[PDB]
Order: C-alpha cells, then structure tokens, then sequence
C-alpha cells in the first residue's frame, strides 16, 4: 500500500540552543546531518517533543522546519509535528511544514484541557482539511494523559489523510490489536527502549531521540528481528538500554546533545526552563561513551 | 519615579475571566469588556484572574494574551484586584507576558506549574524564580495537578515560599489534609482555593479567598458562601453550597468554558464562542440549561 | 427497638502475642479506653484498623465476642463483616447479630475486578442471609474501588442498606451523597479531615486515631455543628500533628504504643506488620508530652 | 525437577453453595496436561479462586490437583494470603504434597513497607524450606516491584524466580538481564510472544486451560525465529483472549470446557454465572477456533 512509504527508522531531531534560549542554527545543521550520515536513519521527525518543540514561539518552529530539510537531501524522508493547543498555529506551521515539501504532518494529541473524543478528532480533521497534507496521528498517554481506544481509532483512520500513528502507550495487547485492525495504516512505534517488542509486533518503523547517538544498534535491532535473529537482537535491545537507562538518569535531551558535542558538534545547550547537563554525571556518562563507542 | 503606587491586599474573591471568540479564534474585544464589567458590577467580585485556564489561554499566542491583559485591565475601575496568570512552557513568552502585565498594573502574577514534560522540582523551581528576577513583581504558585499531572509536597512548598516575592498559591489539588499543613506551615501566605464546588471546605479551611470560572454566573452565592461559613452560619452556607454544586455539576455536563458563557449570552452579553478545538454549546443541553438559569435564577 | 446510629466511633485496635493469637485482656482494656477514657458513642469492630484482613474467621469471632463483653448495652456496636469469602462474610454476619450488634458493615469486593451487579448483591445476599442492617463500606486508597452517584442510588434503594462508612477523599461527592440521601446515614472515616467531613453533614465518624484522640475529635464534631469554626479547625490542626507523626511511624503498631504508655497490654501488630522500631521512640514521646495522650 | 515450561492456571469448578466440585476439578486439571499438552500447574492462583476460598478449601484444591496429574508433572502452590500463618500452614501442607515450588502473590490492601513485603517471603521460606516464586500482579495488588528491591529478594537462595505480569517490557528486559540465572514466568496470556523473546523461561495463563496448544507454538516458533508464525498465532490467541475477557474470563473458560464434556460447575460468588446472552458469540469462537 501507499500509506506506507513514510515506513523505516526516524531521529526525532535534537535542537541546540544559545543562553537565551534561541535556537543554534548552526549545531541544528550539524544535528541533522549526525543522524542521517553518521547514524544512517531513514529521516527526521522535526519539531517533536525531543526538540523542545513546546517551548518554543511560532517563528523559531518555523526556523527549526527550514533548516532541517535544507541540511538533508531529496531521498531523506522527512516528517513535521505541527500538534499545538494553538490551532490557528498548528494550521500556520502545517501550510508552511507543507509548502516546504515535508512529507508528512503530525501532532500530539491536544493535552492540558479535558477535550472530548469529538474535539480531539476535529482538530485534526481541521488541520488537514487547511492543509490537505497526510497526517501521522502522535499517540502518547505518558505526557498528555490522553488515550485512544480501538473504536477511537476506526473512526479516525477512516480519513483517507490519516496514513498512520506514532504510537507511544506502553501496551502490547493494544498494539498488537491496532496491529490486525488497521493492517494497511503506518505504525511506527517510539518507545526506543522496547524496539525489539514494536518489531516483533510489527510495526513499519521507529522515531526516537535515542537513535541520534546510538541509529546503528536501531536498525540491526529492527533488521535481526524481523529476519528472525530474535536472540541477536535482543542482546543489541541489553546493549540499547543501559544507554537509554542511563541517559534517563541523567536528563534525556541535556545528556543526548552532550553525547554529540563529544563527536565535535556544537550541541549548545537546552532551552530554559530544562536545566543544562548536571557536571556530577561527566564521569560516569564518559564511562557510558567509551563502552558503547558513541 | 515617587508615585505612591498602593499595595492592595489579594484576599477575596476573584472571576477566572471567560473570553469569548469569533469564528476563527480571534478575541471580541467588546464581548470581553462585557464579560469583566458582568464580573464586577452584576457578580460583586473583588477581582480578575486573567489568562487562565478559564479564559482560554493556553489556546490563544502571545499577541492575544496580551490583547486580553488590556482590555481586561482597561475595563474595571482602581478598586478592583487584578491577578495575571502568564505561565507558559515558553519561559520567554512568560517573563514578556510578565513584563507587560506588570507594566500594565496587574497587582500579582500568577503561573501554572510547567507541565507537558517531566521537568524536575530544581526546573520547576527555577521557571518561578526566573519570572520573579526578570519582572519583579509579586507571583502567585499556581497549583493544578488536574489539568498539569504535577503535584508539590510540603518540603518544596518552603523551598518555594521562603522566596519573599512567592506571595501565595492557588490551590487545587483535591486534598484537604496537604491544604491543612499548609494553612498551618505557612500562616502569613496567601492561599486562593480553585475549586469552587469546595468552597465552603476551602473557607474552613482558612484561605484568604478564591477563584473561580463559575463565579462568573454565581458569584452572590459564592461570596454568601465565604462570608456566612467564617460567620459561623455553617448550616446556611453548606444549604448554599448545595445550590452552587447543582449549577456546577450541570454546567460541567454540558461543556463548561462553552455553558457559562451562554448562561452570559442570556443577560445580553456578547458571549461569542469558544476558540478550537473547544466545540461550541450543543443545542441538544438547551432545556435543561433553561431549566437550570430559571431554578437558580442565573 | 434499634438504636440511632449517629456519633462517634472507635475503629478498634487488636493487641497480638508472637505468633499472631489474640491477646483477649488487652482487647478488652483497649476497648474499655475507648468507651470509658476517650468517651466515644461506639466500637466499629474487625474493621481494617483492626487488622481484620490478617485474621482467620476463628480469630475474627474471637474480637467480635470479646467486644461486645467488654462494653455497657448502651454502647453502639457496628460489625465489619465483609470478606472475599461470601460464605465467611455470611457466618460473620450472622454471628454478629446473634451477639447483638447493632448493624453490620462489609467492605467493597477487591482484589479481582468484580462488576457492579457482583459487588449489589454480595451486598443483598449479606442482608438477606443475616437480616441485620448493613453500612457500604467504601475506601478507594485501599481496594481501588470507586462507586458513583447512581451506584448509591441502586444500593441505598435498599431499606437495610442504612448508610456508607466515607472515606474517598472527594468532598464534591461526599456533598453530593448527602444533598441526595438525607434518610441515610454517613459515617466519615478521615480523621484528618473530620472538621471538613461535619461541615458535609456527615452523621458521625470512625476513626482509629480516635482510640488516642477521641476528645479532641469529639470537640471538633460538636463545635463546628455549633458554628464555632476557628476553634474546631485548630483542634483538627491538633489533631494532625498526631495522624501525620503516628502515620509516619506506622499508624497501627504506633496507635498501641501510646495505648500502651496508659497501662494497656497492647501487644504486637501481627505479622507481616512490624512492630513499632524503637529509633522512634523520643519523637513519639515527644508527641505525647506535647499533647498529653 | 526443571521449572521451566507452560503451565495451566488451574481453574476450579463450584457448586451454587461455592464448595468445590472435586470430580470437575481432576476432570480440569487432567484436561491441562493430557488435551492441552502443558508441563505443569499453577494451583491456587488467582485463576482459581483462590482468594475467595477458605483454607480447607485451598487445601482441598492442592490435594485434588496433586493426585490427578503423574508424578513427571510440574506443581507450583500459590500460598500467598493477608493471613501469614494461612499462608505458613498452607506451603506446609503443599510441601507435604510434593509440590515442586511455592509462590506468594505480594501482601495487599494494607500499605505494607517493603520491609514488610521482603520479610512475608522470607518468614514463608523459613518455615516451609521450599523454593519460593513471587507472583507480583501490579493490576490486582497496586503494587509495583522496583529493580533494586528484586535484587534483595532475589539474593535469597531459596527465592527461585517470579511470575511476572506488569504490563512493563522496559523493565521486563532489566530483570532479564539483571537475574541471567533466575526463573521468569510471564502471566500475561495476550503478550506471551512479546514476553518469549524477552527472555521468559515459559509462562502461566488462565487461557492456556483452552488454548494450550497454540501457546506453545507461541513460545517455540518465537524461540526458532519462526517470528511471523509465532505472531500470527498470537493475533489468533487474541481474539480468543479479548472475547473471553468481555464475557466474564472465569466463567466462560469454564463454559469452554463444559462444551468438552467436562463438568465445569459454577465461578464461586459473588462471582456471577455465564450470562446465556453471550451464547451464541462464544459458540461462535468455539467454531471458529476449534476450542
């Protein structure tokens, strides 16, 4: 089918930022480029929760849009989240995402207030009737406290624009559910640290802020899987979560770009109110660094 | 320069300010300014709470809140307490905000706790203070575990409260034992409780005062409420504490931004719509509704 | 004729030897404190204070007879009888009322995901086994069970289902409660939040800080029905000090050891309780000096 | 013996007073091991009933199981109770039996420390010097096991491994690699693929009373990175899975079985019966999926 040509394994792109919280336009290049050369992704996830996209005004999305797709080629595919409490912007950024030639929309289900089902569909059934583009569906209960029954679902892939789901509910009954239900629709899980089980689940793909410094285990991860090397995979999914445990530890996006200012990259710093990299975990992330090569 | 700018006390009562919108999300400037003068001179309210989660803000852009902070402002006389809610996950949108309100006049601020990502207490605390450095005015702890998933203890309360600019909190966490602790570990803060169902535990419970969005339609009942429990006349406060939780628990029902704002419509007031993805009063409410503006007389 | 049911009630605590028997003399001595020294209306008997869930039926006859012997005809005497088993909920029930006690009192079905039509009629079958009046007992924190407005409704329909022990920390639908059911009867079972909960109307509370407290408390009901708000709310500010240290020592094993400063043979919790750990001894001592208990 | 496998979470069949139905009962634990081709029990599990049981009962359960299957079968007796010396008594009496472990689910209702909780098994062990298995079901009991708190549990030498069933792969997977030598039994029947090639030494499920064969292709084709196959059969056991859940999972396992001839009796109340307005959608998944 068409609904899958977004399919495959997605940075969820990092973004670098000066002391007043503007972005680095410079180190987001550098970011960008790390993750389809050096880490050899399929693509970027733009403007997702990874980037600190909620943090930030209409015109630094905007700057972040332009400069990750002039930092890639023609044959990196490239998804742009527009979810936003603010339709109006939400709408802006997904004609602008869209003339750019972005491939596909996406947005976080609408959070903070108690929206009905009915109020959560419009809103993207809105944000697609003014822009006319395809739209992922950006499930994820952990941040918004917002969850999607099977029903939910029949009638929103229904629309002939929603190709598919980020999926993030740490559920397998309910994956493996959508799964059968919706088997020509796109799944792409983001739960970095259970790859292997989305794999065996049979999900198209992955987007992931983890894959930015440690792409290379993904994709044999997602390879060995689905040729049946599950024992393989699996020990590489052991290898995966000591790096992702520890960088939980240490605070995600902080800890992920310093992992990268090591490469040589200029990684900056988080946008306030997230506080930089904590000096009391140098030693035990340089540990970290030198066993896994990253 | 050496103008004797007066130093009001916050206690008191205080309308979340409704906002209704146009077709596209745009504020009616007019619709507004009827909204905040309904507050005052029709419910008695001591004051406004601007920029709430009541009067849609974290759906509107920077331009827009700003728009509502002076229109609300401009709108009610000198005697009236004004309270700026310009929490934000973008923190300089916030100190901007912050800046502009208090330009304005606004006597506090207030801001949500950040939410959306796990921030850490040492972010959250951080976020507040760095509000308070860049505008210098007095800020209220918004507290919403409800709507933000972030609840704070009794420990990071004197964190926060021994900050001389942390004046008080809006309090709505549905725990009456942490909102006893501290009422007594903090007796010269300000405490504001956000649940206007619970009013009447609230006033017992000593706080100075309130908000409310409903308070917008029953705002006489309310302060009947604070005044006859602290009176001691417990028996008729609770009896209207029965009323007031009938009007709440319909409104609720029906869509409550939406419901209250066409409870407004009904005195001639320019209550346009709300802003999407929020979905207009669903006609199919209407009797019921009538039934409820007729038993209570709204 | 049956008693009025309103007032204020000790949920009552149970003493243990090593292996987790009984110790009927301190039972009794510790039910007798809260008739005679915290002037309490009543014992709500094997309830979760009394580490009922730990005891065998044997044992959980043991307390209800021991109980009733110790205390005046006057004495209002509620019976929690409610179980997993239904057929031990049942010989509980009918025990308890062949001893004379003056309703009984059953927790909601936990543990599995029991619907609502199960969790009716464990409640009918109950009554109608036993015929004694029964009280809905609800507690969220504890079993994860939350009942709604219209599920009052269809139990409360039924006339010896005479009331609901409150304990979810809700006062919307505490108040919700009482504005439909005046003709029932609401026991709160918050001592932190009694002043809250007799400001909500309810008819009474159970409490087992009560077995320390009950003056206090018994203060804090009469003078906030009274209007004399200021002064019932500090003696609930009072009143927390003791709930907050006690709880953060262990409530049960902590609760018997202020007991046991009075002279009482309040024993062991039974395991796997621990028992109280002395490193908490001085600031327990310090509580007691502070408010004399 | 080895404690490896799959294994029945053995059903018990009542009649209308919630005694036990002891014919119907070998007649269950038989149907297990010889038409479902599973290595071992579970008795006294959730899946039994066993919390709305009275000792003698529970006793009555262990015995029944234990002398309907050969002696090659694998026997694990779920003792755990609020009551400590219920629980004493009963890994006594089980020990006794034969039975080739025990497990305990974690103490609930009461706010117990972890203290507590660690302290519950080792007095259990103590006493009955058998291997201990922890049954912790975070959806029945609100209580969660950290990793730091398995590894003082799992430091016990007597303390063999866990049936698992927070619905938790990251976690899962530290556990895995945490304990190499420990046992892992699954109990989440509609995630045995994702739990197989997470490392589990097997599993034990309410649903493998119906459905034990598909199962164990589950667990062996996952195992022979015959994925696709293993993951198909999976969507197969879901369906099977999700219909029971929707009528009452008790009950209508047991109507499964009473459709083979087996005398399946009555869940024990407040439990209420199969409701006849499902009838026809359970025979159609019994066509359908030749149950």
């Amino acid at each position: 089918h068409h609904n899958k040509d977004l399919k495959g394994l997605y940075a969820a792109l990092l973004v670098p930022f000066d002391e007043n919280g503007q972005v680095n336009e410079q180190g987001l290049k550098q970011i960008a480029q790390n993750a389809i050369e050096t880490e050899e992704l399929d693509g970027l996830y733009v403007n997702g929760s990874s980037g600190e996209n909620f943090l930030l005004n209409t015109e630094q999305k905007k700057q972040v849009f332009k400069v990750a797709k002039e930092a890639v080629g023609d044959k990196v595919k490239l998804i742009a989240q527009v979810g936003s409490l603010d339709l109006n912007e939400a709408i802006e950024l997904g004609k602008y995402a869209t003339e750019l030639g972005y491939d596909a929309l996406s947005a976080v289900t609408p959070f903070y207030y108690p929206f009905t089902f009915e109020e959560i569909r419009d809103y993207y059934f809105d944000i697609i009737e003014a822009t006319q583009n395809n739209m992922i569906i950006y499930a994820i209960p952990d941040l918004t406290g917002v969850n999607i029954s099977i029903e939910q679902f029949s009638e929103l892939f229904n629309h002939e624009k929603i190709v598919g789901v980020k999926y993030t509910a740490p559920n397998f009954f309910l994956l493996e559910r959508i799964r059968k239900a919706f088997p020509d629709k796109l799944i792409l899980s983001g739960f970095d640290e259970m790859l292997v089980q989305a794999t065996i689940s049979g999900v198209d793909g992955a987007i992931g802020s983890t894959y930015n410094v440690n792409g290379r285990r993904a994709r044999k991860i997602f390879d060995l899987a689905r040729q049946g090397q599950i024992q393989e995979a699996y020990q590489l999914q052991h290898d995966s979560n000591d790096i992702i445990e520890t960088v939980l530890s240490m605070g995600i996006y902080p800890t992920l770009k310093e992992i990268l200012r090591h490469r040589g990259i200029d990684a900056g710093l988080p946008k306030r109110p997230f506080k930089p990299f904590n000096e009391a975990h140098r030693q035990t992330l340089d540990q970290l660094i030198a066993k896994y090569d990253l």
